[PDB]
């Protein structure tokens, strides 16, 4: 329990920061790719997943890769993520994220469900095996998912 | 009452279409501009407005132009609108719009509230008085707000 200075308290650093801008560009050639991929994977270990997304709605877990009611979330979330990227240390990062915390905080998205996304995201970054991408991204992206994920709070405000 | 072919049944035409792509570009220099402007206006004639948006939440109708919890909706909705623009005759326009129809259809957004947005949008286009912009945009944009607005249905499905 805390009541803090609420900002994404230190967004890595300029030296670490810069990478997630030029890396995002590379991995977001594939708006339907990297994210729909990042998602079919989360759905394979977790059960709890495929039922809490209204439009994927319990119809067929495993069969995926792409088709109709899923190519929609592939982009929907991805241009809006290029909004979080664009607002990296730009004031409206609090108010932006909070309307999104209003979404997830409803259903029952918490600390369990979050460490599905954030380590399957780590695996997506392996398939772009252009040899050993530096350990500063293996700190940095881990440091981002640690401070940007709904600024940690969702149900954390008593 | 109908059960139709549901698509945005004829998105104007290539001849009319083209304009809303090169016009969108001009008017979406100002992501916080044109939309926050398009919105402060809706709020001046309608009462019903300023209370149904969770983040503008009843605190001060008239004072606006910009500040914190409103510069957030200014962009949020605008990159996602460049998604509808980008998907003009691209299959995922049904599934894209429908998750958005799921949002508005909840509260009580209907045919009344819609002809606030769509004629205040007409007025925004006047302030870009670069002399008399052709009557084909004064058909076309009127023809778009007539077929893209949550593909008309929201509460229209019995
Ligand atoms: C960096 C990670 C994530 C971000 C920033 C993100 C982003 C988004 C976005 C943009 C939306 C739409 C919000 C709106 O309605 O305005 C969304 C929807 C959703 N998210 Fe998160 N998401 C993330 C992680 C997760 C995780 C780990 C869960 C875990 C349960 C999750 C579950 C959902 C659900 C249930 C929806 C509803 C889909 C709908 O009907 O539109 N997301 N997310
Ligand atoms: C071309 C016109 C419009 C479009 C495409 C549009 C788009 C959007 C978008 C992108 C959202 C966020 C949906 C989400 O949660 O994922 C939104 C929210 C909302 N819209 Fe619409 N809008 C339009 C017209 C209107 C009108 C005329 C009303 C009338 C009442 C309205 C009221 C709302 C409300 C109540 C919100 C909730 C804001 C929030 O808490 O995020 N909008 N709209
Ligand atoms: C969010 N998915
Ligand atoms: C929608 N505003």
């Amino acid at each position: 329990g805390a009541t803090q200075s609420f900002q994404s308290v230190g967004d890595l650093t300029p030296a670490e920061k810069d990478l997630i801008r030029s890396t995002w560009d590379q991995l977001m050639t594939h708006r339907t790719g990297f994210v729909a991929d990042v998602f079919i994977r989360i759905f394979h270990n977790d059960p709890t997943a495929q039922r809490k997304f209204p439009q994927m709605a319990g119809l067929s877990p495993a069969e995926l890769r792409t088709s109709r009611q899923m190519h929609a979330h592939a982009i929907r979330v991805s241009a809006l993520m290029t909004t979080y990227i664009d607002e990296m240390d730009t004031e409206v990062l609090p108010e932006l994220l909070a309307t999104l915390t209003r979404t997830h905080d409803k259903n029952h998205v918490g600390k369990k469900n979050y460490d599905l996304f954030g380590k399957v995201l780590m695996e997506a970054i392996k398939a772009e095996l252009g040899v050993g991408f530096t350990k500063q991204v293996h700190d940095a992206w881990a440091k981002t998912f640690a401070i940007v994920q709904g600024v940690l709070i969702t149900k954390h405000a008593s």
